[PDB]
């Protein structure tokens, strides 16, 4: 678990003009990440258009990443599905492509009691046969609502080593650091890194890392050093981007800059997203040019 | 639209003891409902447990179930899924198994915006070719959360012959009515069908009525008949047995019922649900009794 | 409390252009409910704009009712304040002024315990030395959040006579009236009462009975009779109004329409409520004479 | 922008002043004129008078007037003084507004009015009539949706605040990616962070300040996280929040505004630790843990 601390970029999944995969894109953007100085990818995630493909879809990503990527950076596949079966099959697959770890985020849709969840965690550890999991918290979008006394048990389960926290809730951060001393905790929202860093998380997994992960490490870097005004300058800047993203739809958003970074062929997401409003380009393409030459 | 109106069972997908498509509990169930007089089926929603199976598993149930009752009550395949293009695919096959009408349920866990709703239901539209649509709603779950100007919209799009309405707020039921006097408007609660047709619904769609449909039939009828005692009557002993199923989980506690009716052989749902508490089955078991004494 | 079962106006308090207590217009608009065929009133709640009145205020109107109305029609003093010790001294002032019950909405803005509420609830009627309470539940402004439990131990509160449900809820209006067959039980919420007394509701507490509650008695009547069809008619106007009180602000548009009725002098609510849109009194206008014509 | 500007002296840490009551739960004056010195020997910057935290919502006008009276003869001049005014009508928000000129108050304040649901025009309208009661008074925009049950938006806030005579916002909120925002849109704004728990989190994302109610019993905490920061010495400040949370943990189990009174009363300020009706008592099993930590807190700081 210790070696999975740091600063993860959550994959995005590049699509072409007929919504099929393209894989050659994919290749390119792993290689991008990896030149950026990112610790490790989280493949296969909500920022991955995970829930609109299918489980062979997922598992040619997994694949994919994992020729490119295997041994110089760390590997978390996200084997998440509302069923366990399926995520199951994910874990399986994972083990089978040299992952260091494997993720879930809380079924959804249906109500399932919090023992359900801890099961359907207890299987898809076992199908992982030795990678250890990361439980993945994300009220807002899976409307799972889980109490402290419920994390500190899912964190505890053997084969947990992490907790993925997409919470803005600083307090609660802060009190799972002073439970679990050596936790890897993840700060899920990019927009509080700094401030979620603070509380007590160590690292962090966030879409927009693809795109600018080099500042989210300046953050953790000018933090250790105790420089606070460039960690603040950092993650400000980091806000006006996110600003933008969120104006214009935030994984079509990266996936439109990293199209004029020269690295995705075709910034599409998948149906029922549509395409970025087309009046957004030039603050797109501008802020491309502005990423482009500042790193 | 027109010979939409009724009352129509959410069908449960039975499963075998390795949680495999159980086919003879299937067509036992699907006759079984046959016999207790419902107007059709709604095929592969929700209480169908759609979001754990994958779009195989549902085609296989929804060619069975047109295999059984084709021609004898009608029919409505649930063909929702996150992804247009694999709603696209289930509502193709609807089409080719002879499905009197498709329906799809609110795109849930990415936000989209709302013309992003209308795109997909556009889609999903023209892949049924023919076959009329039957819009999902199902905030409490989907966690989208439409405006009745959205509503009016979504109901009004060429296609669309009906809104299945799993809301409890009976003022958007009445609004809903006046604004589409023709609209055929299922009641979606089974807690308060009662309550619902008086506000406007002109029939329903629900889990419970797999074990006691003629009750809602009777509702219907003593409605109609300006019969009030009974009908209250009859929504008071269905909501008797609705508390018992809050209590044990509802489909796998209807799928108990039905398995001491010898329709189910084995009573589970998909993991992540788990089994009965069985303190429970003494419950259970002297419903299903009642139940078969009533007929 | 089988004598305050029935169709209460909740009323509403007259101001003038100063936003001083208007008294004549007060007396005229008791008057006018009792007029009408109101089985009672409901005096210093929500609609009466209890929370931006002092106690004296308060006490003013409850005292100015009683004179009015006292033995001609059923009267329930709305006491409820966030202080207990306010809420007594309330208590105590419509006991003397000889009202028939007392009424208090779940103390809000700080959470406090259910076991504090109970406590609540005790003292105020300890006050009330003799009148019975009504339990004033309405999650939406309150923000308390009761279990089914939970409202059954405060309605069974020695002294406690009566439930006002303002709750959407009708499953949970049907699940109360299933346990307490003797409970006087208010609809709150006048857009859904048919419903609602469908459900198991024996009355209303309403803020539109002041200028048509004479349908809403008319609904009480038709479904005694069975006649659904006459039920649902006055329903739909009922909600035809309260379509465009929500459009201009309703205590404001109820005040303006007793303006036309000539009734009140001045339609104004206290600060920071505003005047009504200029654009929406000639359908103010028309109502007040359609209504007045109907009688 | 100018109101902004001339608010500068608001900037600080200011304790959320506790309303001590008698056995009979009235107005227990000696308790608070010794609650206002304790405070000013922590060091605190200021005190924000008839809040949430002080009990404002179960007093009437008459006794939220004799705490503002009584604090304005305590501390006026010595420290910031700002008073809550905020009441669901704005006409008796208006009359505090009036009193607190009167009283020498450095600032009124007022939570967005609740319970009925009013329209944005008419949030504006009541803070412009409370500005003009308030005669020259800087206002203090009071941000709560957790208790409010009022969910403005950021254009809506960014309005709300350069409103002419506003100069602060007091931000009881948790997301701090809206921290930032505020910030970011007002460079001079005096933004105080209001949930006491993530103030270091919320000092980094751009508050310069704090109101708080566990201010009360260790507001030199909450100095030495200020100063810890501006230092650059983040392991200070992460172990003073950490120690505050362990406090808060404590607070939320006990009810904090009379798990409050309790620790001031071990710390003989406060005669009688009760809050108002329907607030119940503490509970008995707590009280060996309050003590404990009214100890512990006497002995850090010596
Ligand atoms: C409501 C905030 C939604 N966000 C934050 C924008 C960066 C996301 O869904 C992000 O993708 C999340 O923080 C993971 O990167
Ligand atoms: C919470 C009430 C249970 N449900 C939902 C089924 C999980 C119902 O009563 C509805 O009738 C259901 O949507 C389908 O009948
Ligand atoms: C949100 C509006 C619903 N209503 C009914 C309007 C007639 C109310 O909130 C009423 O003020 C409440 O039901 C009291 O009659
Ligand atoms: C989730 C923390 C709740 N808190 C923090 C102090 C215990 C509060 O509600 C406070 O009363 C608020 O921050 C004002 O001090």
């Amino acid at each position: 678990a210790t070696n999975l601390r740091g600063v993860m970029a959550a994959l995005l999944t590049p699509f072409d003009q007929q919504q099929a995969l393209d894989k050659a894109s994919l290749r390119r953007l792993v290689q991008f990440n990896i030149q950026q100085g990112i610790d490790g990818l989280y493949v296969g995630g909500s920022t991955g258009e995970a829930f609109v493909q299918s489980l062979s879809e997922r598992e040619q990503v997994l694949e994919i990443v994992a020729e490119e990527a295997k041994g110089k950076i760390k590997l978390i596949a996200h084997v998440g599905c509302v069923s366990t079966a399926e995520s199951q099959q994910l874990a399986a697959s994972a083990k089978r492509y040299g992952f260091d770890a494997v993720s879930a985020v809380t079924p959804f849709y249906y109500p399932f009691s919090f023992e359900e969840h801890c099961d359907h965690y207890r299987a898809i550890i076992d199908s992982a046969d030795g990678l250890p999991m990361v439980v993945y918290n994300i009220p807002a979008l899976s409307g799972v609502k889980l109490t402290l006394d419920q994390i500190n048990t899912l964190v505890t389960l053997p084969g947990v080593g992490a907790l993925k926290q997409t919470s803005g809730d600083l307090y609660q951060m802060e009190q799972i650091r002073r439970e679990h001393p050596d936790l890897v905790l993840y700060n899920g929202y990019d927009n509080i890194f700094a401030s979620g860093l603070l509380a007590g998380a160590d690292g962090g997994i966030g879409s927009t890392y693809n795109i600018m992960g080099w500042r989210y490490q300046g953050i953790v870097k000018a933090l250790k050093e105790g420089d606070i005004q460039t960690a603040q300058k950092l993650q400000t800047e980091c806000n006006k981007v996110i600003d933008l993203l969120i104006k214009t739809g935030v994984f079509r958003g990266l996936k439109t800059v990293l199209h004029y970074m020269d690295v995705v062929s075709v910034p599409l997401c998948r149906k029922p997203f549509g395409p970025v409003d087309e009046k957004y380009l030039p603050e797109l393409k501008a802020l491309a040019q502005q990423l482009m030459q500042e790193r």
